[PDB]
């Protein structure tokens, strides 16, 4: 129903320090929500493929994705969400009602 690949899909990297390097904030029906790096059954450790987020970096007019994984620990049990299913699908995600939520970060080139 919703994927980060859709042209209708809206996302931003949180202010943080650089607009091409921050926490992944995505647009849901409700509104903007941060993604927790415990989503899609993935663990809070840097996985080997950041390229799946090239389209996201493109949406923010940034360059190629350098890294994609747990970027710091912001903690906001309401704004941060956890999706279940297939990596990339944001089809009705759940709130991070857990005692170990980590921030998902995307680093795109300038």
């Amino acid at each position: 129903r919703l994927s980060w690949y859709d042209p209708d899909f809206q996302a931003r990297l949180t202010r943080s320090n650089s607009k091409c390097q921050g926490q992944l904030e995505v647009y849901l029906k409700d509104g903007w929500h941060m993604v927790c790096s415990q989503s899609w059954g993935r663990s809070s450790k840097q996985w080997e493929d950041p390229s799946q987020a090239s389209k996201v970096c493109q949406r923010l007019n940034c360059g190629d994705p350098l890294s994609l994984g747990p970027f710091l620990k912001t903690y906001t049990p309401q704004s941060s969400i956890i999706c279940y299913g297939q990596l990339g699908s944001f089809s009705n995600c759940s709130h991070s009602r857990n005692d170990m939520c980590h921030s998902l970060g995307l680093t795109c080139l300038e």
